[PDB]
């Protein structure tokens, strides 16, 4: 995505796992670090990635 | 026995911005969540990008 658009405040890229172990990807931008450790708290699953990124 | 090649526990992977305006990274392979959060809280320095990956 253009880095004018994509771009505010910081990215944050989770994926973690369901019942048929086929897993749920998703991103979640223009945001900050404080809400980064929200999805982080939220979890309370089977992580496999984690990604975060201060845009631009 | 420890991490030869990523393979014991989570891989993390962090990059901070030094005063020179360029990034050095932080890698950490066979780490776990909760020292991410050590990592993650000690580190301290202008984060740009992190990761978190469990192992391979």
């Amino acid at each position: 995505m253009v880095q004018n658009d994509f771009v505010d405040s910081y990215d944050v890229t989770m994926l973690l796992q369901d019942d048929d172990g086929k897993q749920y990807y998703e991103y979640h931008k223009g945001l900050s670090l404080s809400d980064f450790e929200v999805l982080y708290g939220n979890t309370a699953d089977e992580i496999i990635k984690l990604r975060l990124d201060k845009v631009l």
